[PDB]
This record gives C-alpha cells, sequence and structure tokens, in this order.
C-alpha cells in the first residue's frame, strides 16, 4: 500500500537524520582538530583536518540529498493520493450535471 510505502520512506528518512546528526558532529569534531593543530602551531595539519572537515560535509551533503529523494517520493506518494481525492470530488461535480441535464 502507499501508506506503507510512506511509513518506510519516514523510517529511511529517521535512519539517515541519526547519519546526518553524527556527520554534523564530525565536521565540528574536524574542525576543532584543525583548531588544535592552529594552536600548536601546525598549519599544515590544521589544513589537512580541514581536508577531513570537508570530506565529512560532502558525506553530509550526500545523506542529505538522499532524505530529500525519500521525501521527493514521499510527497509524490501523498500527493497521488490528493489527486485522486480531487479526482472523486471532480466526479462527484459531474454526478450533479449529470442530474441537471437529466
Amino acid at each position: 500500500s502507499p501508506t506503507k510505502a510512506i511509513v518506510r520512506l519516514r523510517e529511511h528518512i529517521n535512519l539517515l537524520s541519526k547519519k546526518q546528526s553524527h556527520l554534523r558532529t564530525q565536521i565540528t569534531n574536524q574542525e576543532n582538530e584543525a583548531r588544535i593543530f592552529l594552536t600548536k602551531g601546525n598549519k599544515v595539519m590544521a589544513k589537512n583536518a580541514l581536508k577531513k572537515k570537508k570530506t565529512i560535509e560532502q558525506l553530509l551533503s550526500k545523506v542529505e540529498g538522499t532524505m530529500e529523494s525519500m521525501e521527493q517520493q514521499l510527497f509524490s506518494i501523498e500527493s497521488a493520493n490528493l489527486n485522486l481525492e480531487t479526482m472523486r470530488a471532480m466526479q462527484e461535480g459531474a454526478k450533479a450535471m449529470k442530474t441537471i441535464h437529466s
């Protein structure tokens, strides 16, 4: 059923939002690593920690983009159901017109 499909998509998004929070935390951690090297004076390793920060940022974008795709599919399903209800409404309007003509 499309309701079950929606529930599953929400379940996948929830798991991805756990990955999101993890990766956002890792981004802060990689920044902190770089800041530690900056206070040590090792700008080379600080830049390398920022390279790792950017790597996690790219992974975060992948997770967030995946959730977007799942939401688009989810909303498409809900929209399809709203279109079926709009169709039903139009069919009852047609029935009213049939009564007017009859």
